[PDB]
């Protein structure tokens, strides 16, 4: 996308080679944002072919407040398994916090049912949030989130929500957490009734590998195709009630995808 | 300043009408972002004359972790009198979750020192924040956190720092609130021997009262000043150590103060 692609030649053409917790090296610039009107289609990469059954699979699992990745195997999504114990657990990560940030004092919190009945009865609300960073049980994590922190809004009966990614992997990461909460917003909209709006994307440090300077180069070369279009084939009794079988992503023609070794 | 006028601007030219808890009424636009180079002078409205004072000890009153205005009012300041309950409490909001954000398992989190370690010993993380926004504690609070959550940046030897502020009165709180923030990066940095970099703001919901249009298009209608400098006559021997004499403020020629009805 033209958003996507300016982001990589800006960090390209600015950033400052910093030396990374994996010992990497990665470019690195801090601080951006950009806006996506989901009006104008799907904002899934075209100038690399990207994988949508593990950006659909992923964020069912969320919803479902699952921690295992049992459920993405029996799936076939490996996007996970790097960093899971033994068990297959990555401790309270996001599923946990958005269906049950837990209280110091013995509760939980269900901040997705949180999200949808503010929607529903108080969509002027500037208090329409989902957050995954508890500083209480990040030492509990099997990695920090990188997506973490999100906000919804209304205004016109279309349905916004701008993301906090305080860790942005530019090549690998990013185009799959653009793809994932598009999908969000449109679960969201369709459950509450509401046109889908922009999808804001702010980072903090957003970086780039240096061993992914090849793949960007080449990807840099690709001009953009237009956006797909997504089709949600059934509305089931709540957002979280559906199934793979249930999207569908129209007049994707993307180019072909481009390999990168990942950085654990 | 040239930034903030900018999105006085924005508001006002892309707005929408939306309806508000407090029922005022406001201008609203969702998302924005704007960057201010601390290296230029400090980022204090010019336009309209700013009280220092307010926003200097409500910054020592945070750090210090506390939550009653008491302290505030020994020094005049009554900037958060319409929220206090009848003991002068406002419940665990900023100082509280800065200094100590309680866990599930009986911890407490200094947010701020967790922030001074990392700053000297791994100012290359990308896990340098600090959270107000404790999802479990809100019910509590006498007001959901509006600046909600911030992120420390490294390189070239300057500190950078973005906020994420989930609603934004853009006439009467903002320019509190960069003010506050530029102080604590000069205040940061000083303590870690770094220089001062850029501070990144970022909204969520942006809006201006539906009450305060004339004394915005008022305030529009100025030329900016030259930015006033920051002196900090003395390095403490931490953080939580500075006095309000310990600021000087030079070179500040604001034009006149201009009053509007806050809304609580
Ligand atoms: C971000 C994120 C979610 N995830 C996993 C994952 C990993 C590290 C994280 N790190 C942090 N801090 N938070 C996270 O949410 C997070 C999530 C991803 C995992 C792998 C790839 C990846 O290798 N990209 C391939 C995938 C191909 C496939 O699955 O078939 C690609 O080319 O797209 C991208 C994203
Ligand atoms: C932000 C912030 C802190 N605050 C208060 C305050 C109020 C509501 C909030 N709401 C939420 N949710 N979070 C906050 O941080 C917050 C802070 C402010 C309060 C009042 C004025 C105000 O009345 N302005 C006068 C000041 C006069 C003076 O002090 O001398 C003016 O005319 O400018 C400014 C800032």
């Amino acid at each position: 996308m033209k958003q996507y692609l300016e982001l990589m030649q800006k960090v390209l053409d600015e950033g400052t080679q910093k030396n990374d917790r994996t010992g990497t090296g990665t470019l690195s610039i801090f601080g951006h944002q950009m806006r996506f009107n989901l009006q104008d289609g799907f904002p899934l990469v075209t100038t690399k072919r990207c994988h949508l059954r593990s950006i659909i699979h992923e964020l069912l699992w969320f919803l479902q407040g699952d921690t295992n990745i049992a459920y993405l195997h029996e799936n076939n999504v490996t996007i996970w398994d790097e960093w899971a114990d033994e068990n297959g657990d990555l401790g309270p990560v996001y599923g946990k916090q958005w269906r049950a940030w837990p209280t110091p004092d013995g509760r939980h919190i269900d901040q997705i049912t949180t999200v949808l009945n503010q929607l529903k009865n108080d969509p002027d609300s500037r208090r329409i949030i989902v957050s995954a960073w508890n500083v209480g049980e990040l030492d509990k994590m099997a990695l920090a989130p990188c997506h973490a922190f999100f906000q919804f809004y209304v205004a016109d009966g279309k349905l916004s929500c701008q993301l906090y990614q305080r860790s942005c992997d530019v090549f690998l990461g990013l185009p799959f957490n653009i793809a994932s909460y598009a999908l969000l917003v449109h679960m969201m909209a369709q459950q509450c009734d509401l046109e889908v709006g922009d999808f804001v994307w702010t980072g903090g440090d957003t970086h780039l590998y240096s061993n992914h300077m090849d793949q960007t180069h080449l990807q840099l070369s690709r001009e953009p195709r237009p956006l797909p279009k997504l089709i949600i084939k059934r509305k089931p009794e709540s957002i979280f009630d559906y199934r793979f079988e249930d999207f569908e992503i129209e007049g994707y023609d993307p180019h072909p995808g481009i390999k990168a070794p990942v950085a654990i």
